[PDB]
């Protein structure tokens, strides 16, 4: 068996699972940021839409 | 905008488990060679006093 071979294969995932997950968030964030944006162009052309609705 | 925030304290969360992960390895670590290191110390003590 090997000990010393098998505690250095979970550092090494420990230590990918630690700066994987913080790649995530920045995904995560990505996605928060496309949502927003769609939020606003529908709201925003909304506005247009009945800003001149109610001038012809 | 729920489904992303709460997301977050997940990527949070899994960047904790793994630092846990890493201090319990290193732990287990210094155990065992500790653990190797005091019997082969006895081994050789033995062997020079026979028995």
């Amino acid at each position: 068996p090997d000990v010393s071979s098998a505690l250095d294969k979970l550092k090494e995932f420990g230590n990918t699972l630690e700066d994987k997950a913080r790649e995530l968030i920045s995904r995560i964030k990505q996605s928060e940021l496309s949502a927003k944006m769609r939020e606003w162009f529908s709201e925003t052309f909304q506005k247009v839409k009945e800003k001149l609705k109610i001038d012809s």
